[PDB]
């Protein structure tokens, strides 16, 4: 558990207030487990909904990863993410399953994929996936103010941070101890910002400064 209030303290710094933040007050349970199936917007292309497994779960985040793909492009999302459903909700809503981009056969193997995949899989229930927390009505960060980010180049860790700059709606986000190359713009909206404590709450791991 990374003590903030020290840091706060020592860098002459403020937490940006949890209501700068598109999260919940409190983290969400996680009552996922490994191995379970849910449908999830595909991020080499989010036009598509394709079939995802749970292969870890870290606080309130699963790892995932789209069936018939490869296992160097796993994903992080939390379990009140709006882009993960209960298998079933995309049919439900007039769409259609699609193949991850990174299948491993061809296109036309897909429909007869699906079906042995699907076929007496470990499903997540609809009652796990958390409600989409309230957002905020408008950007709210201040220059300076710290908080708890993912590391977009390594999803798995959430990290130290201070946004550096505002324009409109985005935050620049920084990395306390690391060059500017883990750097990031992201809207206020962010799904991938927290407040300072969150990490703790959660029971996931929060990265310190870099020693740089
Ligand atoms: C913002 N977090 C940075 C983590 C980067 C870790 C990387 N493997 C390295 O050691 O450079």
């Amino acid at each position: 558990a990374f003590d903030w209030d020290a840091y706060l303290e020592e860098t002459g710094s403020e937490a940006a207030p949890a209501k700068c933040f598109k999260q919940a007050q409190n983290p969400p349970n996680n009552d996922f487990k490994i191995g379970m199936k849910l449908e999830a917007l595909d991020p080499r292309n989010v036009t598509s909904t394709c079939i995802a497994t749970v292969v870890g779960v870290l606080g309130s985040r699963l790892r995932l990863r789209l069936d018939g793909s490869d296992s160097q492009n796993d994903f992080w999302r939390l379990v009140d993410s709006t882009e993960i459903h209960a298998i079933g909700h995309c049919e439900k809503n007039g769409g259609m399953l699609q193949p991850p981009l990174g299948f491993c056969m061809n296109a036309s193997s897909w429909p007869g994929y699906l079906c042995k995949i699907l076929n007496n899989a470990m499903v997540a229930p609809e009652e796990i996936f958390q409600p989409e927390p309230p957002e905020p009505e408008e950007n709210l960060f201040k220059v300076g103010q710290k908080l708890e980010a993912v590391d977009k180049k390594n999803p798995q860790l959430i990290c130290c941070a201070t946004v550096d700059a505002i324009k409109d709606d985005q935050i620049h986000v920084t990395f306390d101890g690391w060059r500017g190359a883990f750097d990031y713009w992201c809207n206020y909206r962010s799904r991938d910002i927290f407040p300072a404590g969150w990490c703790a709450r959660s029971c996931h791991p929060m990265q310190p400064p870099g020693h740089k």
